């Protein structure tokens, strides 16, 4: 058997106190009034007595929402400590009004002295009523608290190194973290933002960015900070969604401290705000500035207009140069024509790079330093225009914004490759005069290095077209999922690189004694790139290349065979190669497939919002006047606004509050309490 | 203190229930009719 | 603009009728009583008047559960047609009692004549009250209906070809299908099975099997028949789960018309009934008959006992032959020892087949008809024992049960291969005397065919070990998922075979003019199995083999090259081969991966139940005394039960009814109706 006993002493309640608490629970007003009137004369019952569950008479009155029993218990001067917190958490407007309004009148002789009721508090001691009201998100209680001149402490910077923050973190880290989380939860409520901020959209944007940065910093409390940032973003999108006219939307978007607020939302990564349907409609109307009814048309006329405007690339840019104020020069300033002209210019550059690799132009390959062909002479202005455009993009916008795009790394690499190939071509022209045949050239010839860099730059230029997939409505979310899965591929390739380095080290350490010279082997070649596969594990670089090529099956099985009949070493190397093949083809690749599969399922729900955000970021890049000319031609030589914004935000806040007001065992207990209180009063009167 | 806080938290966090409300209304209805 | 009008004429209700219906809706008893008393004298209001939503006064009384207004409307002789159906659907016991009990007394002068109320009925005209009560699953209403001598029509056989079923199907198929579905829904309710069947478990088993067969037959109504079968199976498992003692469980399982009811459940495919935990505990206790506390032991002693009992295979079977009544001979009759001895015998047969393929035994391969080696002489009794065991399994149990296992096809194939190789060996011994060298043997030599059939039989014997995976606790659900994915692989391989046949036909039709002889080609070989790959598309069989081998990449690219310089035909064939490769390696295989992935997710939730069902089917195969000896040694030459079952089913039905009784806007409308009726009566009295 096992004896059981109450380990921790809870004092038993007396018969009178238990009857009084039961009468308060059942809502019988007359019995509670009789007990309260008998309490002073006889001192029989401690009115501030607790229960087994930690509630007092006042808390039981608050939980049942009996305003009559609540005011009756208040009239006999019961203990009132922390009851306002329970009323605020219960979201009872009348209880909060009673507790606010009754604490002032009729206070005489301090309070009656009471001891040992104060240990048990459900609410934390750091909590204050305005902060808990902000956490509850109730509007009326927040309004009534804000009317009584109440303030909230200001949180410090995340990278704060002052004496008091460091001392509070060292003395009690848990209290500091709980206080900061409670303060940010109070500041992130939609009701407090609507009531105590003159700019709710900008305040919600800044609070969402700060909460996201705090979630990035604080590892322990990441989830609730992410939830707070999502709540602020959804509050901003819901406030934007309450508009009723196009003038209100253009007033909200164009308010400054042209579309300044949209740029501020994009800078703070508010994808829900940017991807709202009305803002998308306004951006579509601005995008198709000179082409009304673009969505109406059948696709053949749209494609014919696109072909006729893309084939007209060399005109309409010189027209802008010669007459910007003319009717023809003004058509290039629209964003759609700008994007189509840039796409046509890049397609022309790609087609010219295809045409440069033909035998019609390339002649007399046996020259050491060859002069540039006419195709290269014409391609050179496009490279210079790309260089001028990239340096102009570096200057305008700042160096701190140029690096956040992540497409500029390929542009920097392409420009470096073009500069390197141009320098190699000019040095080969200047000091490599001659006509030596190509079969006896140096391996480190700058002409060959220049051509290799030109080929790599041509590959980068052709792979630059992936960034235009946001313009279409079908290839955007595909590349968004591709971008997430590329990060997952990098996370896989770290472990793959570690395993490859380990197996390459083992194979090279086993096999590097049996290295043979190129003269002894057939055809005077040495490596895995021969007709007969030579020594593949003779060096660390050759071992790494051989282990890389074994994944695609291009490495044969006889590379592990040596000249001598060392059967044990050959068997050990074959076991090594087989273990590496089993790992890299049975565990790792299938695990990568499983990881990118799981990622896609998560990515798909959000795929549209981020696609619309990327398309909005691409659309507003062409809105400005900086960069009107193409790459081939870019190198050729006020308080009424604030008042209207306040009016629109006022109407939006009222509509959002109406919408949120329009949109459990505690509830039924109210109905039992209301029926029980009515039953006792009917029996008492009758 | 942790046990007291956890008990408060767990206390803070169906057709039988409505039957109570029908029973409470029915018992009050019979007693009002009986008294009157 | 668009005009809108009431297209279909609903007659407007008068002021008195609308006021009367509103008073009935609000539950005011006195106003309804006054209107009913004034109705006869003045004829002002049609008491059977309808509303805009199709309810009458009596239906409004039934829906609000106002028994007083219900009986008051009954006392004035209102129309009562189909109100019992609404009461049964509303599951009101008092309303059903009132409608049953009031229809008999005080019927005078027929009914008062009423016209044109009878068109609108929510319940279908084929419905009857007992059938709708069975659909509702309420117990009290079903009991009250069954007490009044009520019957249900019997459904016909699914393969029924009588005149009346065919005539009803031809005249009105929809009415017949609805009537059959309503009858089977009425018969599948747990309450009706508990109340009107002396054997609820067997009745639930038969109804579940009939509903599953009807779902297999009727294509249109598959889902609700599957739901009814699942409901019957869950009712059977829930009734089995209500037991309280081991004696009740053994009484239920061992009841006959040893474990007869378990065999009946397995025959009807009741996986939930078999996989219940108490039945699994009883089967585990019977399975470990002579080894008490098997689950208790550390795994080393369990594996040591398994090794010592599996290595003792040649004893304990001859002991059963020589002394079945001895203490040593009785240990083989237990099921665990039987399974371990059979596994040890099959492992010994597999090890002997491995030992037969060694150079220690095989000598003098240059004999045309070779005598059987001593290993073959010893292997022959195992093949004869397998033949005798398979034919004994064919005889006992019936030919109709031998084919449903699906493992007997491999046993039939293995026996056919062993018979063919034995016949080829004996014919080669009898009439192929000589010692001709193997290099000049006929291609159709029976020795080579016998060895090929022996190798295929050895592969089948080694692959027969997959069936023992149910015994382990980790390899069972894996092979269950493998069994489902094998069916999905067959569904894929149909489309793959069609695509392979199409591309093979095209490739053979293109390439069969360029066939070359074996003498002209190097090494005197012709086919894809040479060192240099010969003509791969010269014949239909060779084209099929080449297209099969291209999936694994073992077919090179130079097979599409011909001797002459027909560049167009070579390019067309290369395009054909590339299109087949792109299909069979980019679309089909990845689609097969996606299909078997989806299937696994569905399979996993149910994987255990079916694994426990398969393990129970394997365990009871060894319970009987038929087949005690191993394959090497099998060829060596009462009404108290029914009363106890009725008692146990009685207690189980009572416990299940208590459990199901223990386990929306209509409800709140009751509370509004009860509060409104009490409010009017208090105002009327006061
Ligand atoms: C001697 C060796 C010779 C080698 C020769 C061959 C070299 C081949 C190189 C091939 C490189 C292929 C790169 C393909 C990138 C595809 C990216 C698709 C996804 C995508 O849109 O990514 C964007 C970023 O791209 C990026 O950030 C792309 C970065 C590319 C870097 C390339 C250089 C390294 C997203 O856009 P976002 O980052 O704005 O999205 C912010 C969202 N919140
Ligand atoms: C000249 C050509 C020479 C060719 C030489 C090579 C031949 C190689 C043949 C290889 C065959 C491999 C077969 C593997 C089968 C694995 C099955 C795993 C799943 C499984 O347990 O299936 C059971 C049925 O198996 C079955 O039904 C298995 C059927 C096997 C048939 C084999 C012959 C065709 C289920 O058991 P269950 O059906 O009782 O489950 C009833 C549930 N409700
Ligand atoms: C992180 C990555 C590692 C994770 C942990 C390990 C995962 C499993 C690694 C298995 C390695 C097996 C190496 C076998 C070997 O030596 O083969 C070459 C050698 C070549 O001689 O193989 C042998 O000598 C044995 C021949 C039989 C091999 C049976 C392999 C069974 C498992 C196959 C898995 C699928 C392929
Ligand atoms: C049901 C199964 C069919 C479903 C419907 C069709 C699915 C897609 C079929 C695509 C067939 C492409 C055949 C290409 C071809 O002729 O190649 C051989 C020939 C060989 O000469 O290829 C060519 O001549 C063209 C060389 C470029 C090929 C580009 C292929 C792009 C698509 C690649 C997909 C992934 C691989
Ligand atoms: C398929 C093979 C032959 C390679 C083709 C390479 C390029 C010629 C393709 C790759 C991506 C294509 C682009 C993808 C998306 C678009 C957007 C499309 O416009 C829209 O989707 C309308 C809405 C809008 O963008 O405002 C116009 C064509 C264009 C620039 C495409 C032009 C042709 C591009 C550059
Ligand atoms: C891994 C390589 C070396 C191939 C091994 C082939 C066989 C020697 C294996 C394959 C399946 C194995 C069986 C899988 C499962 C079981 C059940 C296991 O017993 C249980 O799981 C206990 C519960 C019960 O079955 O009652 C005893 C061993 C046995 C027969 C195994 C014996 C060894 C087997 C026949
Ligand atoms: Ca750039
Ligand atoms: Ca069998
Ligand atoms: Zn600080
Ligand atoms: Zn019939």
């Amino acid at each position: 058997r096992i004896p059981l006993q109450i380990v921790r002493a809870e004092t038993e309640l007396s018969a009178e106190e238990k009857a009084f608490l039961n009468a308060v629970e059942k809502g019988d007003y007359a019995t509670v009034k009789q007990a309260l009137q008998e309490a002073e004369i006889y001192y029989n019952v401690n009115i501030n007595c607790m229960d087994p569950l930690g509630r007092s008479a006042l808390l039981i009155a608050i939980e049942n929402e009996n305003l009559e029993i609540m005011e009756l218990l208040l009239n006999h001067s019961v203990y009132v400590g922390d009851a306002l917190l329970y009323a605020i958490r219960k979201e009872v407007v009348g209880a909060v009004e009673l507790l606010l309004s009754y604490r002032r009148p009729s206070g005489e002789k301090q309070v009656p002295t009471l001891m040992m009721d104060t240990q048990f508090s459900e609410f934390t001691p750091d909590i204050t009523p305005i902060m808990l009201a902000a956490h509850t998100n109730n509007y009326e209680i927040i309004k009534l608290l804000v009317q009584k001149r109440v303030t909230i402490p200001r949180p410090h910077q995340i990278r704060c190194n002052c004496v008091e923050c460091v001392s509070s973190s060292e003395v009690d880290s848990l209290r500091h973290s709980r206080s900061r989380l409670n303060i940010y939860k109070a500041l992130a409520s939609p009701s407090l933002i609507a009531l105590s901020s003159e700019d709710p959209i900008l305040t919600a944007f800044r609070l969402g960015w700060e909460l996201k940065e705090l979630s990035k910093v604080e590892n322990e409390f990441k989830a609730e900070y992410e939830e707070l940032s999502q709540q602020c973003k959804l509050f901003a999108k819901d406030l934007l969604d309450q508009a009723r006219s196009s003038r209100e939307l253009e007033i909200i978007l164009n308010h400054r401290d042209d579309l300044a607020k949209l740029k501020v939302a994009i800078k703070y990564h508010q994808k829900e705000f940017v991807a709202q349907p009305n803002c998308q409609q306004l951006l579509a109307t601005l995008w198709y500035d000179g082409f009304p009814g673009w969505r109406r048309k059948h696709w053949v006329v749209k494609l014919l207009t696109c072909m006729t405007i893309g084939f007209l690339f060399p005109m309409l840019s010189i027209a802008y140069l010669i007459s910007p104020r003319s009717n023809l020069g003004l058509f290039i300033k629209k964003p759609f024509i700008k994007f189509i002209c840039h796409t046509a210019s890049y397609l022309t550059f790609l087609f010219m790079l295809l045409l440069a690799s033909q035998h019609i132009v390339r002649t007399d390959l046996h020259v050491q330093g060859p002069p540039p062909t006419v195709v290269e002479w014409m391609i050179l202005p496009w490279v210079l225009g790309f260089i001028w455009g990239e340096i102009k993009e570096m200057w305008d916008g700042g160096f701190t914004e140029y690096i956040h795009d992540w497409w500029n790394l390929m542009d920097f690499a392409m420009n470096s490759l073009y500069l390197a190939t141009i320098s190699l071509k000019i040095v080969a022209y200047v000091k490599y005069n001659g006509s030596r045949p190509r079969e006896e050239w140096e391996m480190w010839h700058p002409t060959l290095i220049a051509e290799a860099l030109f080929a790599i730059s041509n590959i980068l230029s052709s792979l630059r077209l992936i960034s235009l997939f946001t313009a279409n409505s079908h290839l955007g979310p595909l590349q968004i999922s591709l971008g997430r899965m590329l990060l997952d591929i990098l996370k896989f390739l770290f472990i793959y690189c570690l395993v490859l380095l380990a197996f390459a080290n083992g194979l090279n350490q086993l096999y590097f004694y049996y290295e043979t010279r190129a003269i002894d082997e057939p055809n005077n070649c040495k490596g895995i790139r021969c007709e007969k596969q030579n020594n593949a594990f003779s060096t660390l670089f050759e071992t790494l290349q051989s282990l890389f090529w074994s994944v695609f099956g291009l490495l044969n099985l006889y590379v592990t065979n040596v000249k001598a009949r060392h059967e044990f070493t050959e068997f050990v190397g074959a076991t090594m190669f087989g273990t590496y093949n089993v790992i890299s083809l049975v565990v790792l690749l299938n695990m990568l497939i499983a990881m990118m599969n799981n990622s896609y399922q998560l990515i798909a729900d959000h795929a549209d919002i981020e696609w619309k955000f990327a398309r909005t970021k691409l659309w507003m890049s062409y809105f400005d006047e900086g960069g009107t000319l193409p790459p081939p031609f870019n190198i050729i030589p006020s308080l009424i606004q604030n008042q209207h914004y306040q009016e629109v935000i006022r109407n939006l806040v009222k509509r959002y509050v109406a919408a949120m007001i329009r949109n459990t065992e505690e509830n039924f207990k109210e109905l039992k309490q209301d029926i029980s209180s009515f039953r006792y009063e009917v029996l008492d009167l009758l």
